[PDB]
């Protein structure tokens, strides 16, 4: 099996009391990954390492930033192979899911690394005589990164990049179930050339993420945090921030809806749903959990939809090929769903296709005629599962959509375009496909949710606030004027 | 004395329990104001009124929200020599403080009315074909501003105008201090002929207003939160808004340094010491409550310091005009500030000028030789007292000024101004002056702080993200490919 470490300021390390963690097979319970199990002493060492560093990194220019981000998507591409591997055995992700992974990894590191010259503030217009007013972009400081293990390559890379072309260092934290993927990456930007100190990756076993997590949070060293992951623990992250004033990008749940109106095409509709539903089991936080569908077309619509999904390959992708549905992460997964499952069922939910779930693993498995009545009509369920609501009406369509306590992704289906946007345009979600599915992210463009999917943003230009200095600067005249 | 009811629905109402409480002045004992006191009933009554009013609210066009923002300017304007009046009876502002709280809240308005049009989305690149991505910048929803009493009529403005211009409604808690003020200011956006239930109003004796902001963050209406008082209290309120992952602009306490290098224009450099100590009896959060000077100047500006602090004027603007040193909000100010004086003197700090205090009278002082261990050094002291702390050389003046908790204004003196520019940039704060006070504020600049000053924006284009929704929207064709 893979034996992974810590890396601080240059170095690969074990952790503080030599002990370790294994990420086992959530299925056949075989050891993938022994990592080094980080103490909460691993970590201030990796703030400090960080803060250090920022001494010098912070004054680095745009030029080298720019090269340095660019070579990391260089060496990323170089080790495809690996990624596809080790995403297979450890989060079980099909070639699929995994070369996406890396693929949209290296994008995000040259987009980071194209905004490298356009970190920019601005010069402004003032009454005052004799004086420039501007504002200026700086580097804020060693900045918290904590990342799960779905996204498991670009969910990294996008809290890496940006942070680092916007002059800052960064202790990485990674996730139990992803420990050689994260280790990866983080030798990835190693081989790049980045400074000792810039990037420090640390990884624990669950028992110990939440202290090391205050530690660092409450580290005077850490300046601010994004987290990716659950609402549940989003809140108690943010909490703690909160104590120490510090600001947080937050990525969290979803439930993200493809809204199919009576005007649909629904060939293309299933399509996008199918996608959108079952795509790395529906592991995915835009995964699309939800299918709100008009009443005179829901009957025909569920029927395309639940033929298409039947097909759909069952698998383990670390022992073959064409997966669509691997196994879920862990040997619970299956226990919350059921949990959401049976109270649908007992509340006249249909399962028009699929079945329960047992540990990791799991049927492609659709529910109709669920109500609000029903958890799993907005609670989040990370699996090879999903919803459908129906609906009566343009109206009707908007309300249930924004009933949501989520906001994260969102798709409208529609061939009356002006229709569609209404919708589109009233719901509450931070992204909105008109004829796409819910599982989209481009770098170029903004990432993130509403309500209880957190704020803030990663990707697009919005990024650059989230890992800036904003200062407003004055030049002002040696003689003027003051009231007494 | 004054009478002041709640504002719900475009009506002036009593509490839901016909209870009132009283501002008497800090010194006098004498009633100034009498104020409907609001119970948590009220608040959720005036967040019902908000959700309900931003149903139409927030599909209003560019042209009449510039239209009827610039008119609350117009209105407030007419109304300066009541609000000189109000300002000079509630929180003991001179005509100057007063004054230019009108002009300020007069032209934050303005500048907000001049953004309709200016907040704006993009069109963004794509790959993919037949398909546009865009960014929408959209309404929010109800907004909670909570407002101190010190900027007692900007920081009001800037709490309504943005989230107005924004397309939101709001829930607008006033100060326990100020509440004519504050009742005065929801007069003229009323005059100004707002829709009913865009602006609310709320105010409530102090030991209502955790209990009141609680029900109000924990109210599903409420999407964002704006704060503006302690860094005591701002901590409160965003673990509060952690619980329901709500994002909030925190706009709290500084530490505000004027920085005279060794190289300063010792004459300028006094004028803006005098002025940014002393205004509104430093009663502003972006005070200059440091004086960081090089030793090797230190001891001529401490004495020019001395010679013109000394022939301030004294007294009460409500009683006599030409005020500097107006009277403290409290009976309790000077209690805060004598601890932290009795601390700083018994710690070899030497009060050059001034003395200690009694309630809210306090005569202008200074004192010199303040060291790191006194908790002068860095504690927020909201009165007419400054302290100065020697240094040796341009890199130790930074260190001193970087060693703040606060990080919200600043002022950097030096004939130099490629080395003031060095410390001015390398400085940890949100706003920075070459050659100028740290009490400076245009609606187009953006303000606020880093650290414990907390984080988010009023003013400046980056307002705006405050208090819109961005979203990232595509257009897709009908037929596209999918993997599986
Ligand atoms: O929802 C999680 C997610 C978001 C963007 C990219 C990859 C992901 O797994
Ligand atoms: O406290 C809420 C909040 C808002 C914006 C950014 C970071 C935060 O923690
Ligand atoms: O520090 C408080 C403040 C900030 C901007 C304008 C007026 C004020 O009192």
């Amino acid at each position: 099996h893979m034996k992974t470490k810590l890396f601080i300021n240059n170095a690969w390390i074990d952790s503080s009391d030599q002990q370790t963690f294994e990420r086992k097979h959530p299925v056949s319970s075989e050891v993938m990954t022994e990592s080094a199990n980080a103490t909460v002493t691993d970590a201030i060492k990796a703030a400090q390492a960080a803060e250090e560093a920022f001494k010098t990194w912070k004054d680095v220019g745009p030029s080298e930033r720019r090269r340095l981000l660019l070579k990391v998507a260089d060496v990323m591409e170089s080790k495809t192979p690996k990624f596809i591997e080790v995403m297979a055995m450890e989060v079980g992700a099909s070639a699929l899911w995994a070369g996406f992974n890396v693929h949209a990894s290296a994008n995000v590191f040259r987009e980071a690394a194209s905004l490298a010259t356009q970190i920019q503030g601005e010069t402004i217009p003032t009454d005052k005589a004799e004086t420039l007013s501007m504002t200026l972009r700086q580097p804020v400081g060693p900045i918290l990164s904590i990342v799960p293990w779905n996204g498991t390559a670009v969910l990294a890379a996008r809290a890496i990049a940006y942070p680092l072309v916007c002059g800052n260092t960064v202790v990485f934290k990674g996730s139990e179930f992803s420990p050689a993927t994260h280790a990866l990456i983080t030798q990835c930007v190693q081989e790049a050339g980045l400074p000792a100190g810039v990037l420090n990756y640390l990884n624990s076993s669950p028992d110990r993420s939440p202290e090391i997590a205050d530690a660092l949070i409450s580290a005077k060293e850490i300046r601010r945090i994004n987290f990716t992951g659950s609402t549940r623990v989003g809140s108690i992250i943010a909490q703690k921030a909160a104590q120490h004033l510090k600001r947080c990008l937050l990525e969290l749940g979803g439930k993200s809806p493809l809204i199919v109106l009576d005007d649909a095409d629904i060939n293309a509709a299933v399509k996008a749903a199918v996608f959108g539903s079952f795509l790395f089991q529906g592991q995915i936080c835009m995964s699309t959990e939800r299918l709100v569908v008009d009443e005179k077309i829901a009957d025909e619509f569920v029927a395309r939809f639940v033929e298409k999904t039947e097909r759909l390959s069952v698998g383990d992708p670390c022992l073959t090929g064409d997966c669509i549905i691997g196994p879920m992460v862990s040997p619970n997964s299956g226990e919350r769903i059921n949990g959401l499952f049976k109270d649908a069922i007992d509340k006249g939910a249909k399962v028009v296709c699929g079945g329960m779930a047992q540990g990791a693993v799991m049927p492609a498995t659709i529910l109709d005629h669920v109500k609000s009545d029903m958890r799993i009509y907005d609670e989040e369920t990370f699996g090879p599962i999903t919803v459908v609501i129906r609906c009566k009406g343009e109206a009707e369509a908007i309300r249930i959509a924004n009933d949501s306590v989520y906001g994260l992704s969102s798709g409208v289906f529609g061939r009356d375009i002006n229709r569609a946007l209404r919708v589109g345009m009233s719901i509450e979600y931070g992204c909105v496909h008109i004829n796409g599915s819910t599982v989209q992210n481009e770098a170029q463009a903004p990432y993130g949710g509403t309500k209880n999917t957190g704020y803030g943003r990663f990707d697009g230009r919005a990024v650059i606030d989230e890992f800036t200095e904003l200062k407003w600067l004055t030049i002002e005249p040696f003689e003027q004027q003051y009231p007494f």
